[PDB]
């Protein structure tokens, strides 16, 4: 009755959130970051595609510009052509079986080592590249390229190693065991400009689970994304496990959805693009060896709802941060504020006062900067068009800000707008800029207004309620159950922390796979169950048949 | 502390015993009585929307497979209008159900499980026997044990899922709310397991969803019995709508609703692909991205190494290939045998074959298996038998007969193929048809590669061998050839909580019903962060 398959005990991992640094004057991290910023001034990095260990250049040359000084080309890179993408697929597939068979703990080690590199010796580098290339301030780069990315790597490693301990029941005469296989084929990872960490997670989490990946990073985050890629390779990621393949979006999607070996798309970006990819997979369903798994996070139109019992100062500070940090370029950013008439004079006064103190400028040169330029010319143009809409629309009034200037960087001042119409298009459409719209509701219609918060937009990502009345908090929490996948009581709608607020929402906001939580990795494994029976089978007949 | 989170508890459950049905036993007496209760009976089964029993003019009949003159049920197809009303009524009931504590929803399923275990066991077994053509033991493992286990184990998994909570750090408290999906779920269940219908509709309902359940026409009698048990166990109105319907009509209607949030499907590859494509076509109409779960069949193998225990190969293969007429997504239909063992295995298979009784499972408990499910299945299987008679690379070694004059009767059939790539080695027949390929002993490794490469499927498979090195090698080589992989056991008969069931390649999405993660497909988590102290400045210290 000897067991021919032997299963080894699996270990556990102790991890904690990466501490956020203060960057106080005289601190080593402030000095190190200033040096790293200086190291990037006037520099352009030539960033190749990487397939296996080969640096590959195509003729389709592209540039990443510094958002706050667009004369500065921070990187020159190139778009992979269809030939290179297909070569990358073939090479990844040829490397997959060995990587998938590697113990989970050994794959995890790569990510734990990368996390330690990011935490210590490479922190200043990835922060500086995120600041200069994506226009983040010190603290926005810190929470993203350091803390969040590090946390994704450590927490997903923990969740993955511990997943192997989730095993079925065995009853004599048999032993049952679940093998957490990677997906058979390759995964396409498509990451956004606004968080360096998201690129690391979109490519990294599937790789952790035994997959091979073609990673198309965001053009406007290339410098920091490549830094992360190199760190993973230095941390021991073998060749052909993650292919670094910047590419034209449509071209990339066409190529990966045309491969019989596509097994997943891990996407963060626009609703229309996610839908397009979903439709391409559906169109090509007959060619795939298996059913591809699509994961998408697709944005929001997020709210701060204020009840008359709210702490005014908390509303003001939390809303200013949520609406304007990183120029409002977060899928979680507050863009609609609902205020009761009774509190509006106080809140309006405070918002306008604090608004006048917000500094917009160069985040590398002036650490006094609250936020800097938006990401690129396309974003600038879109935001400018909304500001013009606000000026023309009778129902919209600009209370503060409204200016923009793209002569040196893509600079947009923080803008506060009041709408008399809770259904105005500006209350519905995601702007991805520093543009806050306020709707003032009569206190006596708070319940009807909560229904409007829930029904006005197509999105379901984040939202906050500010209130100190328990009954109201309970009621609002029930009414807004599906209006936000990340819901906040007396805190701002942005700044989810890995392991604390797993992030994601439904409605138009995506598939809600909750990166940052313990279940996200399950999308990237296809379990097999093995039953070994240790005694001979008896007769095919059953006793009741006699 | 505006929000207080009541502590969650654990739930202890064990597998339901499989009963022996020995002479004089309470279960055998009860089953015989229940079978007698069904003889000559036709139940008129309505659509059920809320508590309303609804009849349309589109009358349909379920026939007893082994005696098709016996109409075991008269039912009707829900039209587009009725399906749309069912959606509307379900959606209006959803919020209250979703807000009900997980433990309270679980209680309905635990009560249903106890009913199925005891007072309703004979009923659901008998209805599965008479309506779907199962023998006593096949009905027992399905309508009792598997269904009871789905209900108890999913309840345990769901209650314990609420204990999976994030880290809280002062001054904030974080909590995950495992919300049901917003919208309705369409459950589309197959004829071949009463339990699967219960799971496809029941698991999403457990997680706070509302469901339109289209049961299989050819399993209507037992499916409605399960539905009624759920309602009696406390399932409120409009949580599961009982809506038999024409397949295309049902799919067209649910995929046309802006409120579709999931399809839980078990059935054919082409139908699943069609539904997937309908959802993709209508993406712009949906309020959210619908979640499709599909289990889509297999072309499953038993691979024999020369060191195998021959008697185990023989009994395991006869069971896997022929129990319930081979009408399992897990059934062995391709057997690979080394030349050195073939004279033994051939001789034993052919001798035991002659002893297999095919007949009426209600009247003769000596029956190994009975008629296949319906006229369409009979015709498809006959086409394959005719192909075997035509093809020069295929030889019928035993069986090959069929007769639909009284029931849809197909004898067990054993075929040898000289071509390991013959279409019969690739395509799912869903009948009692076993094809054998004999390989030279010294080419076992090349043959393992063929096991992996020949078909489009990835569901079940077994290796019979008593050599550790060979088992380790085969296990590695066949890693993606089977999502349920067996060493020295038959490829069918997965048990909830022991062998979570499913596979990839063309076999579906592999969500592993029967395991702890399946329920995650039917929840959309929300995380609530409550901060207990006023927020500070919007400025940061490093800015000063």
């Amino acid at each position: 009755g000897s067991h021919m398959l032997r299963w080894k005990h699996t270990s556990s991992l102790k991890v904690a959130n990466e501490p956020i640094l203060a960057f106080s004057q005289g601190s080593p991290e402030r000095d190190a970051l200033q040096k790293a910023l200086k190291d990037l001034k006037g520099q352009t990095e030539a960033i190749p595609c990487v397939v296996g260990d080969e640096e590959v250049w195509t003729s389709d040359i592209q540039y990443q510009l510094s958002p706050f000084n667009h004369a500065h080309k921070v990187a020159k890179f190139c778009y992979a052509d269809k030939a290179l993408l297909n070569r990358a697929i073939d090479a990844a597939l040829a490397a997959r079986k060995e990587w998938d068979l590697k113990p989970m703990a050994d794959r995890a080690q790569v990510f734990l080592k990368a996390a330690d590199m990011l935490s210590g010796p490479r922190r200043a580098e990835v922060l500086a590249k995120t600041m200069v290339g994506q226009g983040k301030t010190v603290i926005q780069a810190e929470i993203d390229a350091a803390a969040e990315l590090i946390d994704f790597f450590r927490f997903n490693a923990k969740f993955a190693v511990e997943l192997e301990g989730e095993q079925p029941i065995s009853v004599p005469p048999s032993t049952n065991h679940t093998v957490y296989r990677g997906l058979e084929g390759f995964v396409a990872a498509i990451s956004p400009f606004n968080f360096t960490a998201i690129g690391g997670n979109l490519a990294g989490a599937p790789a952790l689970m035994g997959n091979v990946v073609l990673w198309k990073p965001s053009d406007t985050a290339m410098l920091a994304s490549y830094a992360v890629y190199r760190i993973l390779r230095e941390a021991g990621l073998p060749p052909n496990i993650i292919q670094f393949v910047p590419a034209d979006g449509p071209t990339f999607g066409d190529t990966v959805t045309s491969s019989e070996h596509l097994c997943g798309i891990n996407f963060t970006g626009s609703v229309p693009t996610f839908k397009h990819l979903w439709r391409q997979v559906a169109q090509n369903l007959d060619r795939f060896r298996t059913f591809p798994r699509l994961a998408g996070e697709c944005g929001g139109k997020n709210f701060h709802f204020v009840h008359s019992s709210a702490d005014v100062d908390s509303v003001v500070s939390g809303t200013l941060r949520s609406a304007f940090e990183y120029g409002g370029q977060k899928c979680s950013a507050c863009s609609r504020l609902y205020v009761p008439k009774s509190l509006w004079p106080q809140i309006k006064g405070r918002l306008l006062e604090e608004h006048s103190r917000i500094k917009v400028g160069d985040p590398a040169e002036d650490f006094g900067t609250f936020f800097s330029a938006v990401i690129d010319a396309k974003a600038f143009a879109r935001i400018k068009k909304w500001l013009e809409h606000a000026r023309s629309s009778p129902s919209l009034s600009i209370l503060a800000g409204g200016q923009c200037n793209e002569s040196v960087g893509y600079y947009v001042e923080p803008c506060i707008i009041e709408s008399k119409d809770p259904q105005e298009p500006i209350m519905k459409e995601e702007i991805f800029g520093p543009v806050l719209t306020v709707y003032v509701y009569p206190d006596d219609k708070y319940r009807e207004t909560l229904k409007l918060v829930d029904s006005t937009t197509s999105y379901g990502l984040t939202g906050a309620v500010f209130a100190q009345d328990k009954a109201i908090v309970q009621e609002a929490t029930r009414m807004l159950r599906n209006a936000a996948g990340n819901f906040y009581i007396n805190d701002k709608s942005t700044g989810s922390v890995v392991g604390q607020q797993p992030f994601g929402g439904a409605r138009a906001s995506g598939t809600n796979d909750k990166p940052g939580g313990p279940h996200y990795i399950l999308r990237w494994t296809s379990p097999q169950v093995i039953k070994e029976t240790h005694k001979p089978l008896g007769d095919w007949r059953y006793s009741y048949m006699q």
